[PDB]
């Protein structure tokens, strides 16, 4: 008989108590930053691994001093939903080869909460789902236990917008988009995010609604890199730098803001930007509607690895250069910056596509696990920078690490082998540091630069 | 004698501007405006004549005005000869650049307007190209038929390139609002145009490292808007199947910080008209194409957005069906033309295929745009226009907005329930009702529909 039914009151002297089913990056981000505002958070996740370590620059130097405060502890078990305030599902929700969504850990991580679940309680569904999961998959199997959505417990989906990289920085300032499967959902996840993070709410009428933003915004993503990367292409023929381009271009106010022309790399990996799209696609096609833009896109930055690789020989052989005097040296394994995941990177079809001419390819990044780059590359990495940069008569930045930009190359001109190719994939150098480049001997070459 | 820098340092700024067109008059009157004397040459008599006169045919919103008073100040004048390029500080090229069937651009009114320049230039002059160009146009075709006078260009004289950035509805509200983006053809040419801009007309310049470069930006800018009003419609499609409103939407992803500003999806429409995003894509294209670069993402926007027309009429007869409606029963009124809010031109505008479309299938259709030229209507979609709001509403079954003229915003629907014949389909194409106006609507008893509302 409550005027705020799933949610108590944010002046409360006791904590709020939270629960995260899934601590992936989605899930440890949320945790540290609920947890370092007051909450008391416990991360459950089926790997024994993960729980048994938790009991992205500033998240390992923030999980460890949270743990020590007690307010983040970590459960294999769903036990502790009992005693949780709002219970937020972050689960992996991969598609098959016919992009269709796996609900796999979805269904057995809800088959866990339901007869746990109590009512006034609220949950929050953050994994990406194709539109209606919330409402008629997710729902029902919470509703087993006995209990009804919007009656007697709040059930919202928000999309998670994290930028990897930036995640810690950018999650309390950026405004949360909240879709309620009704109007007491709807209130007591806004009265959420807006007490337990400090940040904006932006409602929409509906978690279908919300689920589509999610996708909307990686269908955009995807196919604004697909216009930058064939601008690139085109730039490159006509020996004009696309930065200076997309730079100029970018000063001209339209829409909602300004036209933002994103930056070209080496293709597109992770899960967000190659899955989320065709997940939109499939939908659209099992519904009669064609998403073509989504066709193109796929197929454009699908084959940026291949182009990638052909640009990269073609540079060398204009020094002098081939498969038979060269080693390309690979600075960067990971699709996101300041991140170490290598799981689907275009990095990989560059380095298959460099090795299946016949060129000798040296991997190193710094912030990958090596046993990661052997069962996603074939071969061990490097043992550091200056193994992978030793006689290198390339040097391939696919990854734009803040790491690789704090490097000294002038002492990397005395380990290379001269002449040597610099070629800058996804570090988009200023053209002050690429003058330093070419001072040191070193000859400079980008996507369309 | 010292090397000469290519623009002065008491005299007003002579200005010669080559096409005396929408851009070239826009550019005139803001140029004279600010204290410059310019002289507007045209090829046809009739525009010069005009201009001469201080009339403009031009809509363009206080352009007509700007005219009458500038060339009764005498810093206005035009002229159908080149003469008076030889006593210019700066030319300024804004002729024609159409392009043919095969995306190819047509370079006739360009090469008459350098051939007739070229003989006139001296040194130290400044030279600007403002038309829409394939890139390279600027150095490989325009400088060399300045130097065939013997003068060569960035030595003698300053060469730049630099886009065309105005908005029709809002040019002359906005010229000075917006950074020019300049690409010399080389040091003494960037430094000559940036100078110019700046003191000419007192905005900000964005300097590109050549001319090829600033002809890049024009085409990538269309590139982009045109392909984004692609993903936008396909979003607005799929949203319909969905049950959900795409506005909300667009609203909700847009909150998010990306690139070099935010998360930007434009808005959808009814399909996408006019010079610039039907023809610099595929003019991008078909140059990649000669050059091996395949614009798969250009060939995508254009065939999504051109399918946009035939599917906005066909969501149109679906809608009223479902009403328990059909082309017997029903007349059609469909208001707004124009492809651009706020703008009268219909030379090429999405709503002639809805229409055509909407005919095709048997409909009676009506068409009315506060402002369009009732001939313009005649000679694109082959029927006169209603002669006011009234005479289009009375009787329709259906009211199509597939412009979202601010003119229509300020209409009173309840006024309008009386006249219509009820049920009534309001289809909101380009209108973009927010949720609120939609059930004042309903409560006149009129049916609302959108794609993706």
């Amino acid at each position: 008989s409550n005027a705020m039914p799933f949610l108590p009151d944010p002046g409360e002297p006791s904590p709020l108590k939270v629960v995260i089913a899934g601590a992936g990056y989605v899930g440890t981000c949320l945790a540290v930053t609920l947890a370092g505002r007051g909450a008391e958070v416990v991360a459950v996740d089926s790997d024994p691994g993960t729980v048994a370590d938790l009991r992205e620059p500033g998240l390992a130097g923030a999980v460890r001093d949270l743990a020590a405060t007690g307010r983040l502890t970590a459960s294999t078990s769903y036990d502790p939903v009992g005693a949780a305030d709002v219970v937020i599902v972050t689960v992996g929700t991969p598609t098959d080869a016919g992009h269709e969504m796996v609900t796999d850990q979805l269904v057995a991580a809800c088959e866990q909460i339901a007869p746990r679940l109590r009512a006034g309680q609220l949950v929050i569904l953050k994994s990406t789902v194709s539109p209606g999961t919330t409402r008629t998959l997710v729902a029902p199997l919470l509703e087993s236990g006995g209990l009804v959505h919007e009656r007697d417990f709040g059930l919202a989906f928000c999309p998670e917008r994290l930028a990897e990289g930036v995640a810690l920085a950018q999650v309390r300032t950026l405004p949360v988009v909240v879709g309620g499967c009704g109007p007491r959902s709807a209130a007591a996840a806004e009265r959420f995010w807006r007490s337990a993070l400090g940040v904006d709410v932006r409602q929409v009428p509906s978690a279908e609604s919300a689920e589509v933003v999610k996708l909307a915004t990686n269908w955009w993503i995807d196919a604004n890199v697909a216009i930058a990367n064939e601008l690139a292409r085109y730039c490159a023929v006509l020996g004009v730098d696309v930065l200076d381009v997309i730079g100029a271009a970018n000063t001209l106010p339209k829409g909602s803001s300004m036209v933002n022309l994103l930056l070209p790399g080496v293709g597109v990996g992770g899960s967000c930007l190659t899955k989320d799209p065709w997940m939109a696609w499939r939908d659209g096609r099992d519904r009669g509607v064609s998403l073509r833009t989504v066709e193109t896109a796929r197929a454009v930055n699908d084959d940026m690895p291949r182009h990638t690789a052909a640009v990269i020989a073609d540079e060398l052989v204009k020094l002098g250069r081939d498969r038979n005097d060269t080693t390309i040296a690979v600075l960067g394994a990971a699709f996101k910056n300041d991140t170490g995941d290598v799981r689907n990177t275009p990095v990989r079809g560059v380095v298959a596509a460099l090795r299946d001419s016949g060129f000798r390819v040296r991997i190193f990044d710094p912030l990958a696990d090596p046993a990661e780059i052997v069962a996603r590359f074939g071969t061990a990495p490097a043992a550091s920078l200056d193994e992978a940069v030793s006689g290198a008569g390339c040097l391939a930045f696919l990854a734009g690490h803040r790491q690789f930009h704090e490097l000294d190359f002038g002492a990397l001109a005395e380990r290379v082998d001269e002449p040597c190719l610099v070629f800058d994939g996804r570090m988009h150098l200023p053209p002050a540091r690429i003058r330093e480049l070419h001072r040191f001997g070193f000859a400079y070459r980008g996507i369309g630069r």
